[PDB]
């Protein structure tokens, strides 16, 4: 959940408010539409889209159980309106 990673979230939801179609998909599906942005996408993390508007959108994407250490830049990038893998 890097910089780099951050900033693919970020196109995700940012194509949503624009393109209707797209973010029904992803509230459908978000695992066929990560995959779709090369996203790997674990069937152990949970999915979940927190907002869903004409204007913002919030798609919440818990760390992989790969997930290694972030740098203060990648955890500051993190968008932190997100939530977390249920436990």
């Amino acid at each position: 959940m890097n910089e780099e990673q951050t900033q693919q979230y970020s196109q995700i939801v940012a194509k949503c408010w624009a393109d209707a179609e797209f973010k029904a998909k992803l509230i459908a599906d978000p695992k066929a539409t990560l995959a779709a942005e090369s996203i790997a996408v674990p069937d152990g993390i949970e999915l979940r889209v927190l907002e869903n508007t004409a204007t913002v959108v919030n798609l919440v994407l818990p760390p992989p159980p790969a997930e290694g250490e972030l740098s203060d830049e990648d955890l500051g990038a993190v968008t932190g309106g997100l939530t977390v893998l249920p436990w």
